[PDB]
């Protein structure tokens, strides 16, 4: 019975990737979607002696492609599956003013649905550039960061939201901070290196020191 | 004798290992029910400049699989043993407060038994979100930090408890911060992503500063 | 649809050619010698340390170089004229911060853009600390400090480096850093080590800052 | 030359029928048990954190056992009696500090020697801190504070530990460390948890110091 | 362009000759010794923690060794003497710090020189912290520690050291660092253990430093 579904499930992923060559990902011909979207839990720390502030949050990543979908009737009739990240092709979504290496807080494990689009939610530590002036004060302090790819354009992938405002709903209570507010906007860079627009998801929080 | 005891067992994991691919992890069809506790060695800091607090403890994972099941007469007699973590799957429970990421103390080796049960317990140093507020009072202060699968529903990884109360036997004795009361507890819930419940436990532990009679 | 896969075969097909069917390039030699054109753009001063003279800056360090071995026939591959790929598929120079205190860390995808002439761009994002007295920071002057890149190994017979400008891109310099820039250069200079009997070549990155008033 | 190029060809013929021709060893088990001796040398108490009650110790592990399947005749192999190789083509036993506060950190080489007889012979130098409560050290007495070390997941039926000698080797503590030892012992120890019908076997490793006066 | 493709094709093949062609050394023993010439060259005293008597040193090792199994006739491969190679693709020493307080931290690309007549140069930079009280070091006198490096595990009779001279080379060193260099030895020894029927063989590293000061 569940031998079944186990041999099926197995048949799947060995069609989907033992047999067709990895997604050497997008490009001009054949770009993509990413769709972006944060849920910040905490503000860790805010230093003003460096002006870096850690965040703690997870990041949502979805995309879809052709290559990964399958029929369910053909694979006992599987919707879904999990897989290692490893597995996968996935994007290379950076934050552009981080100034630690990111830290990874969650399994690198990805939900992949028969329709071919992919889920990705990336738990993690991340200090970034801030001046927290204000930040003592009832206004608060202001710091933005930009997430996007690092090396493909407008051209290979443009980026998304659902919404424009931040998941604060799972905000940690007793943080040293709390938060005003919180945006994630999409932004078309036009750099001075690079003739190719690069696009981001610009992420702006307001904050201050907890005080009733 | 023991030379045929050693070849039993590497049969054994040959057969098991070698011959099937690996388990590809649990679906609603065939659902896995993970039993967690945990055993509480030490509150190392607490720190109120960012809330955040430093626990050493192990985490006991314990799951059943069919395909892990074997005939101990078919294999002289062998009724368990011990593997590398990367041979066989394991679960993604995964803390969801935690601020850092989480430090192995042990080593990453389970115990699979004949009826297929796998028992794996991680010692591990955690960070997570903390107010330490009222620590140095008689009262303490008290935290939480909930546990489970990052991408299973509870359709797909169910979890449960032997018991209520956290583990405290081998809680060091002379911590900076004695323990007051741990508590470990299954939760259900939903969030606004999914339409599914996901499954955690819950350690709550009340805690405060050791003071000298 | 089938056009974009037609186009994902000529893709995987080119990278096949390229680089499973060959070994890797060995690297430069005396008689087929490379030139790394090399380039910074400064994000942030973030941290200078007195107690210790250690400076910590966050840059792009720009690479770029080109392989005979790495073109293509446009026309052979459906018009694909340059591609995407893991640093760890394609050879790359061993450029390297001469008075690091500690290793780079690395802060951007190891993804590098390869082009049909055989061009490869690589532009790596790190934070590095290096030697540096950051006295005279909290004045008008403010202070100065250089560190000077360039290949470990290979003399200035295998490998030779420039720049396509002497100033440093300050563009995306962080607006509200703790430090702002007075000036900022990028100078090819050549060495004899007591070593070796042949010059080494490096880039020579010199930043003079203060703390910002 | 030519006798160095067959010594080699014995060493490498060895080694591949040790470790290529045959798999590698299970472990032990309850029909196979292993006897692992234990010592320490212990050259410096680090650092001393009345903050957080850990304790920060370098010292060197001495590990041995043997094993059946690693004995060869030296005839059979050009007189070859033992050799080192890289811990990572054996089995080694998962000894374990049972109170450690961070991940061990290694300072010495993951290699091993392999006799003749089976024995293996590995040293591994490390940093550890443990739980530790440094109330006393600035003062005469001294403070004390223990470490067990044993096996995470085999009980005393299938690894059994053993010293050959209670005192810990301090010929080579630091004659200039911020703390003196005024003893330290290592005691083979036989514990019973609850969790577990099977005894676990440890060393623990006492240590009396205080602040150099 | 064809002179050029040519070249590397030797190249290629020279590296296929002596890795793919033979398995890769299995180390010294005593029917095969081996001596490393060792020699340091110390670049920054970055800190000197008298809270824990630990002092970190950014330096780089000079490590040079002879294989025949890695001798090639350059007439035989395009007239090549030699090329550099990932220190994946050789075998390597074990050369050890016996007083480190945490693991070394590597600031330099992992890749050696192969000469035609088998001699390997290796440069490892890196951070290193190690046992040392800087008292003292606030004085005219200054601090001085030292650090000796050999193998871990193997005796005198496998791999036998050697230096090219007593001095450190200091002509590296951070002009602008907290500490200012008095003197820096390093010197060849042997070392007996309680362990084992053959001694070891270490380079003794001796620093005296002091904190910089002016006129
Ligand atoms: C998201 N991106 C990061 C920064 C901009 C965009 C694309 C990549 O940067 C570049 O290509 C260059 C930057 N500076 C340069 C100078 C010469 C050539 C290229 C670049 C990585
Ligand atoms: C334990 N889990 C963590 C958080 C909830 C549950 C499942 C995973 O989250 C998601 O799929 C999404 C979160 N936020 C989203 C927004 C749009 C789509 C999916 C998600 C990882
Ligand atoms: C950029 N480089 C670093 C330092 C100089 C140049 C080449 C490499 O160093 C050497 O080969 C030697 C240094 N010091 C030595 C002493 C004896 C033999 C070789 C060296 C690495
Ligand atoms: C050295 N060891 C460490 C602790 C005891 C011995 C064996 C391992 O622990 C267990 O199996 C359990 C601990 N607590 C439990 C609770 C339920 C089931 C098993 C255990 C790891
Ligand atoms: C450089 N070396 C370090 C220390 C001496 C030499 C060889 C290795 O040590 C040993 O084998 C033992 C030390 N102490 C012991 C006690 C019983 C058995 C072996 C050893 C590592």
């Amino acid at each position: 019975d569940k031998l079944h579904s186990q041999a099926n499930l197995m048949r799947l992923k060995s069609d989907l990737f033992n047999r067709s060559p990895m997604y050497p990902g997008p490009t001009k011909d054949d770009p993509l979607t990413v769709t972006l979207g944060f849920t910040l839990q905490d503000i860790v720390k805010a230093d003003s002696s460096t002006n870096e502030v850690d965040l703690v949050y997870y990041e949502q990543q979805r995309w879809k492609l052709n290559s990964l979908m399958w029929d369910p009737n053909e694979y006992g009739n599987i919707t879904d599956f999990r897989t290692s990240a490893a597995d996968i092709w996935t994007p290379d979504i950076t934050a552009y003013s981080s100034t630690r290496p990111v830290q990874v807080l969650s399994p690198q494990i990805a939900v992949v649905t028969h329709d071919g689009s992919v889920m990705f939610i990336p738990a993690q530590r991340l200090s970034f550039m801030c001046d927290p002036t204000g930040v003592d004060s009832e206004e608060g302090a202001t710091c933005a960061v930009k997430f996007g790819s690092w090396v493909y354009s407008g051209f290979e992938i443009d980026l998304k939201t659902d919404t424009d405002q931040v998941d604060l709903s799972s905000y940690y209570a007793s943080s040293k901070y709390e938060i005003l507010s919180a945006t994630q906007t999409r932004q078309v860079q036009h750099y001075s290196c690079c003739p190719e627009p690069y696009i981001d998801v610009n992420l702006v929080v307001k904050f201050r020191e907890r005080r009733a």
